[PDB]
């Protein structure tokens, strides 16, 4: 087909068993591709009650209909499964290269069901697959993992894997492909690992098809002129990665500081984007087909190459543990890809256990064997709780599932910065209204990037919004949550929304499917219906509309110091208003007329 390949690889470990489905085109088209895709697929083979690391949850791979397509950023793909870590579904993006060999292959999605009796690996060349033993890999970190398999598998071949974190099934675990990028959030890798899944090898000789050519290259070459032309995706991202945040969200006094403590530190330009340009950076590492280049390629104090550094990754390693080593965060960046974890999680659980033993919750002799300090600003410590985490050695195993987890086992939940049981980012909503709405109501549970009210409310993008105002936040979040859904459908990055809009993403979609299958106004109507599904399939695993809230810190303690003193989130107006524009009830559940006109009638009368 156009796009759309056409195939779905389902791969039964149990059996052993790789056969060939055909796509489901209707269903492709009405969920977009990719994330909606995904969601409806496991939706509709599983309960969502069960428990995400039960051999009954499916582990899916899925691509967008312009993943692998000449147009900008279209290297991204997702993991779509029942997350461990919240209990919610787990959406996860990853990009590199990998799901574009996958694309490549003749595959728009792989559904990975039930567990393999002993440790495996999945080896793809187009058509050819294979389950093989992984018995000589199990143990082995990211890149090691690669390098062996790179001995065995057809030169060009892609590699998706766990590490040792995946293996033991930590509730922190990614799943990492081309070494160091990651569909990371939410515990995904654990349900590889609960599969006894070590890898999946891909080598794709195909090309994607295109409705027109001629049309797809005169539609990319105008996206990227405007990307280029943008001072965020032509310039500040390629120059300092998405690490040119460090300075503007500290500068706004939202950076969380000491696991959100304080909003501001003097301290930040030490792990700025323009510190590390200057310093550790070799060049970019941009993703296929990518004209901003936001991936970041650093050397680490021992002169080794690897990828560097996000934002998030310099907040949860630097400001929110009060350390200012950025030769650490390179370090500490290269463990969590090597380990195989969510460097966010990973970060945040430190944050959250310094906090504990700054409050006393925690002994000097818990941790004397482990001769490590939970002191703040401690890089040597913090950086050497990350291998006691991932297996599990002394205290570290009491962070090795989260710090939601560790609080509750100190009976201070109050200090886990999490909703649902995941890690919030580096933004304090105290002061930037509508994202804090993006962190209580993401159906994947503590996130900024499925709503990143960021770009109204600080960066200007498409429009600058004052962000402690509280007027029009909540239709706002909705139209970023379900425009978010569509770039995240379609297989390309997020990022474009520096220079792109809804109809820009039309003109992609049709030029590579199919003239006139979309509209600006039925492709947002099917983000709406996506975010809707992803609702739904929460109320079905248990997650009740109760579990929309922030922590009590960020609802009571107003930011003590900076440019945002004296702020803090106003949920309990905002929470309502969002139901409300979603077309909810006031208990957060869909009605029967928003179900009808979403074309969701499948669902009505069962919430
Ligand atoms: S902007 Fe960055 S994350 Fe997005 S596709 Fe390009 S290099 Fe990858
Ligand atoms: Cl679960």
């Amino acid at each position: 087909m156009y796009g759309y390949d056409g195939k779905v690889l389902r791969i039964n470990l149990k059996e052993r068993t790789c056969k060939s489905e055909n796509l489901d085109l209707d269903k492709a088209k009405k969920f977009i591709g990719c994330r909606g895709l995904g969601v409806k697929t496991l939706f509709d083979e599983i309960d969502p009650k069960i428990d995400a690391l039960s051999p009954e949850n499916k582990f899916i791979i899925v691509t967008g209909p312009l993943t692998g397509a000449p147009v900008p950023t279209s290297g991204r793909f997702m993991v779509v499964t029942k997350a461990p870590l919240t209990g919610t579904i787990g959406i996860s993006n990853s990009g590199g290269k990998w799901g574009v060999d996958l694309k490549k292959a003749g595959w728009d999605m792989i559904i990975v069901e039930d567990k393999a009796d002993s440790p495996v690996y999945i080896e793809i060349v187009d058509d050819k697959v294979e389950i093989k033993d992984a018995s000589q890999l199990w143990g082995k970190v990211t890149s090691e993992t690669t390098k062996e398999l790179e001995k065995i598998t057809e030169n060009k071949s892609k590699v998706l894997c766990i590490g040792p974190a995946g293996e033991r099934l930590s509730l922190m675990a990614a799943v990492m492909n081309d070494v160091d990028r990651t569909a990371a959030r939410g515990g995904v890798g654990a349900v590889m690992g609960s599969k006894n899944l070590k890898a999946i090898t891909v080598k794709g000789t195909g090309k994607i098809a295109l409705a027109d050519k001629e049309k797809v290259k005169k539609v990319s070459v105008e996206k990227i002129t405007t990307l280029k032309n943008d001072p965020v995706a032509g310039q500040g991202m390629p120059t300092y990665g998405t690490a040119i945040l460090v300075n503007i969200i500290n500068e706004n006094g939202v950076h969380p500081v000491k696991n959100f403590q304080e909003s501001y530190t003097n301290q930040a330009d030490k792990i700025s984007g323009e510190t590390l340009t200057a310093n550790q950076l070799v060049r970019k590492n941009p993703c296929y087909s990518c004209p901003i280049g936001c991936g970041r390629w650093v050397r680490l104090k021992d002169g080794t190459e690897c990828g560097g550094p996000e934002y998030e990754t310099l907040w949860c390693f630097g400001s929110d543990c009060g350390s200012y080593d950025l030769d650490a965060i390179n370090e500490a960046n290269m463990l969590c890809n090597e380990y195989g974890i969510d460097t966010i999680t990973c970060g945040a659980t430190i944050a959250a256990a310094m906090e504990l033993y700054q409050r006393g919750y925690i002994k000097d002799e818990e941790i004397a064997g482990d001769n490590l300090s939970l002191k703040w600003g401690d890089t040597e410590s913090m950086i050497g709780w990350i291998k006691r985490m991932v297996y599990s050695e002394g205290f570290g195993a009491k962070m090795t599932n989260g710090s939601y987890r560790l609080c509750e086992g100190y009976g201070a939940p109050e200090y886990s910065m999490t909703v649902k049981k995941q890690e919030i980012p580096a933004y304090d909503p105290r002061g930037i209204q509508g994202h804090g709405i993006t962190y209580a109501v993401n159906n994947r549970g503590g996130c900024h990037i499925k709503g990143y009210m960021i770009n109204p409310e600080i960066l200007g993008y498409p429009e600058k919004l004052d962000r402690f105002a509280l007027d029009g936040k909540a239709a706002y979040a909705k139209l970023f949550h379900d425009l978010t859904a569509v770039i995240d459908s379609l297989g390309l990055c997020i990022f474009t929304t520096f220079g792109l809009g809804i109809q820009d993403y039309v003109d992609m979609y049709n030029a590579v499917v199919g003239e006139s299958t979309y509209d600006a106004d039925s492709l947002l109507e099917a983000g709406d219906r996506i975010w809707t599904l992803e609702k739904l399939f929460n109320l079905a695993a248990g997650i009740d509309s109760s579990q929309d809230t922030l922590p009590k810190r960020l609802l009571e303690e107003p930011i003590p110091d900076g440019p945002s003193k004296g702020e803090v989130h106003r949920l309990d107006v905002l929470l309502p208003e969002y139901y409300s524009v979603r077309g909810w009830s006031k208990e957060g559940i869909p009605t029967e007329e928003t179900l009808k006109k979403l074309g969701l009638d499948e669902y009505i009368g069962k919430f």
